[PDB]
RNA sequence: AUUGACAGAUUGAUAGCUCUUUCUUGAUUCUAUGGGUGGUGGUGCAUGGCCGUUCUUAGUUGGUGGAGUGAUUUGUCUG
C-alpha cells in the first residue's frame, strides 16, 4: 500500500511525495497537506 | 477491519456528515444472526412507596363467657 514510489533495484529505491514532518504528503494542487500531523499543515507551491 | 482531517464541493453550520480527489488510523471495531440496552414511550383498571380525602370527627378490634339454627350480636349501655 505504501508500493507507490518510483521503484529501484541494485539497491536504491527512491521515494515520491516530499515530507515536511510536525514534531507522505497528499497532492492534488498547490499545497502540501500531511495526514499524520495532528494539527493540520497547508503549504502551497 | 474501523478512525482523525486541511482547502473547495455541499450544508444554517470552522458537524469530514456525505463527498470530486488522496494522505492517514492500526485490530479498540466493523458484517450478519441470536440477545441485550435505553426511554418524560403506553398502562396508576397489573403494582410498590408517598400524599390527599372519607374525618378534625371520636371512633375501631379480637380473647373467654352469655343470646341466636344462622348472618350477627352483647361487651362498645337507660341517665
Amino acid at each position: 500500500v505504501l508500493k507507490f514510489y518510483k521503484v529501484d533495484g541494485n539497491d536504491k529505491v527512491t521515494r515520491l511525495r516530499k515530507e515536511c514532518p510536525r514534531e507522505f504528503m497528499a497532492a492534488h494542487k498547490n499545497r502540501t497537506y500531511c495526514g499524520r500531523c495532528g494539527l493540520t499543515y497547508i503549504l502551497n507551491a
